[PDB]
């Protein structure tokens, strides 16, 4: 979000929350892009569960998380590690936050110039992303829940993910086999 149109975009589907209908203000507005949609919620998603997790980093530690799991996950990102390996769940937000960062900082995907089509393969790029993204939604929910209660940030992450489900959930960008965790709660919703 250059500060441009996105950056509308961006203030478009945070403004258009208060409706407190989000099966309605996740939908692509008339006449937008559903990569650009797609691209600036992506990115605000990331901010959101980047800034949550954040909160909870001291009750999230290498002795608190042995592994990342409620259902584990082990990070082979791709190109730099082929081999799934397992790992502390800190380590584990801290690998794909970087991911997902540099995924937001490659301009074959994420342009800033405008008039610079999204690369085709792109979609398949923002569903991995998101799935990713939901792990650690993952995480918080299952070991650290209290975590939050007793500190102040609760009904924010509810209304985040509320917001990620209901959206996902429009744009088929997460497969239900990866919702099988918090299945109770989308339903819920
Ligand atoms: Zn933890």
């Amino acid at each position: 979000p250059e500060g441009s149109h996105q950056y509308e975009l961006l203030k478009h589907a945070e403004a258009t929350l208060g409706s407190g209908n989000l099966r309605q203000a996740v939908m692509l507005p008339e006449g937008e892009d559903l990569n650009e949609w797609i691209a600036v919620n992506t990115v605000d998603f990331f901010n959101q569960i980047n800034m949550l997790y954040g909160t909870i980093t001291e009750f999230c530690t290498e002795a608190s998380c042995p592994v990342m799991s409620a259902y584990e996950y082990h990070w082979a990102d791709g190109t730099n590690i082929k081999k799934p390996i397992k790992c502390s769940a800190p380590k584990y937000i801290d690998y794909l936050m970087t991911w997902v960062q540099d995924q937001l900082d490659d301009e074959t995907l994420f342009p800033s110039k405008i008039g610079v089509p999204f690369p085709k393969n792109f979609m398949s790029v923002a569903k991995t992303i998101l799935k990713r993204l939901f792990r650690v939604y993952a995480h918080i929910y299952h070991q650290h829940f209290d975590s939050v209660m007793q500190l102040e940030e609760e009904a924010h992450l509810n209304t985040s993910f509320k917001h990620f489900i209901f959206f996902v959930q429009e744009f088929n960008l997460i497969d239900r086999r990866e919702l099988a965790p918090l299945q109770e709660l989308i339903e819920k919703l």
